[PDB]
């Protein structure tokens, strides 16, 4: 079977600046397939209020590998916000492919700051909406 090797996942979450997520509490994204037959599922976590004390003025984000068929997967990602005009901002990427196994996530403890992202200046909350987007690819 063929298999879908890249992918983009865009994900909006509604009245962000409401979310009520503690500290080390996550908010999981719906589950998205890519490799044969829809075999490898993903999400991403977020952590409006960080992982702990270290992080607590971050948001956290990371990707989870859901389910695998078997061991391991190897891929690369780049997360990044889409701001009031649809384009990509504050992106982040990872140094090369990460080996992936079932239940394991990957990503960035200080991917944002919670004031910069909470200032309506900066368009990064049109409507109080966060676009999250998302991008692998899985070298093996």
């Amino acid at each position: 079977p063929g298999k879908v090797v890249k992918f983009s996942y865009m994900w909006t979450i509604n009245n962000f600046s409401f979310c009520r997520e503690e500290m080390g509490e996550v908010i999981k994204s719906s589950t998205f397939s890519s490799g044969a037959n829809d075999k490898l599922k993903w999400c991403l976590r977020v952590n409006p209020k960080g992982l702990d004390e270290e992080s607590k003025d971050y948001l956290s984000l990371y990707l989870l590998l859901v389910s695998c068929p078997k061991s391991e997967v190897r891929a690369k990602f780049k997360f990044s916000i889409l701001n009031a005009k649809g384009e990509e901002t504050k992106a982040m990427e990872s140094q090369r492919a990460y080996r992936f196994v079932q239940g394991k996530d990957w990503g960035f403890k200080k991917f944002i700051r919670r004031d910069f992202l909470l200032d309506e200046a900066n368009g990064l909350l049109p409507d109080d909406k966060l676009t999250l987007f998302c991008e692998v690819s899985v070298v093996q």
